[PDB]
């Protein structure tokens, strides 16, 4: 028994594209990816592939969308901790 996992996986990485990528590239890439990381296509390891299948699909949407993509981007590398840049607290 053990607690669930957070993930710590970069959507862009999973798919294999850049942030400045087009909304068409990600789509075409995903589709093909799904089959590539497909469990049925991989006899040796079925489960291992399955997981990837869900990821390639999950991210595909996260980016495909404008809100999800922007939200994920604005966040940055780390998601748990946002405030991690140039220290300079100022109010007015």
């Amino acid at each position: 028994g053990s607690s669930g996992s957070s993930g710590m996986a970069n959507y862009y990485e999973v798919l294999g594209v850049q942030a400045s990528a087009s909304p068409e590239d990600i789509k075409k890439a995903y589709r093909k990816l799904a089959l590539r990381w497909h469990p049925d296509k991989n006899p040796d390891n079925k489960e291992e592939a399955e997981k990837k299948f869900k990821l390639v699909s999950e991210a595909y949407e996260v980016l495909s969308d404008s809100k999800k993509r922007s939200l994920y981007d604005r966040a940055g590398c780390d998601s748990w901790r946002a405030g991690g840049g140039a220290s300079g607290p100022s109010s007015g």
